[PDB]
C-alpha cells in the first residue's frame, strides 16, 4: 500500500488532486485538526505527536475521536530515547499510560542507518528533522514503499494562533530545509523507496519529484464547529501525570 505523509504548512491546501495516488494511509501530525476542510479526508491510518504535549494531544484526540471529527488506526508519540530529547520517565512508563498508543521510536531503530545518521547530526551539530521527515522514517519502518509528501514547506494551512496552544508552547508567537531534504534523500536512497511530492507550488517540487498525474477525483469535505484548539487537560490530571512531565 502506498501513504500520505502531511506536514500542516500552507501546502496542505494546494495539493494537486490529479495527483492522488489510487489507494492509500495517511498520516498526520501534531496540530492536523487545525485544518479548516478535510483536506485528506477523516481516516488516519496514524497520527504523530511529539513527546513534549503527548498527554494534551493524546487528551485532544480522544475528543477528535468521540466526536467523530477525525478516526485513526494507530497513534505515534515521535520520540528518540535521548535524554535531551524528551523525559525518561515519560518514556519508559508510555505504554502503562497510553495503552492504544505507541512509540515511534520502536518503528524509527529499525532503520538502523538513518538512526545512526540522525542521532550523529543531530548530537553533533543539532541538525533536527522535522515531523514531516520523521513519519517518513516510521512508514519505511512499516513497510511501505511509495511515500506521497504534503504540506512540508520548511516553514501553516491554518491560524494556529489559538489560546490553548499558546499556552502550552509559547513559542507559537533546530530545523533547516537542507537538513529536511538530505535526509529524505538518504532515505530514499538506503532504503530503496519512493519518494512523491503533492504540492507543485510548493518550495518541496524543486526537490521531490512530482506524483504522477491520474485523473483522480478527491472531495474536499468542509469543517464547521469544529476542534480547532488542542483541549487542556484538568489540574488533577496533570497531578497524576506529573513524575512524567
Ligand atoms: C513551536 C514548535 O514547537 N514548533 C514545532 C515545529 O518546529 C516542528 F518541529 C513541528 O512541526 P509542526 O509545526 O507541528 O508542523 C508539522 C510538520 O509540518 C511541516 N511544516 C508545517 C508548517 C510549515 N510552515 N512548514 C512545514 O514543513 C514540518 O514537516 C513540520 O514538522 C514538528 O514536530 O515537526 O512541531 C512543532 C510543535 O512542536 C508542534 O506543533 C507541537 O505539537
Amino acid at each position: 500500500k502506498k501513504v500520505i505523509i502531511a506536514g500542516n504548512g500552507p501546502s496542505l491546501k494546494e495539493i494537486d488532486y490529479s495527483r492522488l495516488p489510487n489507494d492509500f494511509d495517511v498520516f498526520r501530525c501534531n496540530q492536523f485538526y487545525f485544518e479548516d476542510k478535510y483536506y485528506l479526508g477523516k481516516k488516519c491510518k496514524a497520527v504523530f505527536y511529539n513527546p513534549s504535549l503527548f498527554f494534551e494531544q493524546y487528551y485532544t484526540l480522544k475528543h477528535l475521536i468521540q466526536n467523530q471529527e477525525y478516526e485513526t488506526e494507530l497513534i505515534m508519540c515521535s520520540n528518540y530515547n535521548q535524554a535531551h530529547l524528551e523525559n525518561e520517565n515519560f518514556v519508559k512508563t508510555f505504554y502503562d499510560y497510553f495503552p492504544d498508543a505507541h512509540l515511534g521510536y520502536d518503528f524509527f531503530k529499525q532503520l538502523k542507518d538513518f538512526n545512526a545518521y540522525f542521532k550523529f547530526h543531530e548530537i553533533q551539530f543539532n541538525q533536527r528533522i522535522t515531523s514531516g521527515v520523521y513519519m517518513c522514517a516510521v512508514a519505511i519502518a512499516l513497510g511501505y514503499k511509495e511515500i506521497y509528501l504534503s504540506g512540508i514547506d520548511f516553514y501553516y494551512a491554518f491560524d494556529t494562533k489559538q489560546k490553548n496552544l499558546l499556552k502550552l508552547a509559547p513559542n507559537f508567537k533546530g530545523h533547516s530545509k537542507n537538513t529536511d531534504i538530505k535526509a529524505l534523500e538518504f532515505l530514499e536512497k538506503t532504503y530503496k523507496i519512493k519518494l512523491y511530492c503533492l504540492c507543485p507550488n510548493s518550495l518541496l517540487a524543486n526537490f521531490i519529484g512530482l506524483a504522477p498525474n491520474l485523473n483522480s477525483n478527491f472531495i474536499i469535505q468542509e469543517k464547521n464547529n469544529y476542534t480547532k484548539d488542542i483541549l487542556i487537560p484538568s489540574s488533577e490530571a496533570y497531578g497524576k501525570f506529573s513524575k512524567n512531565i
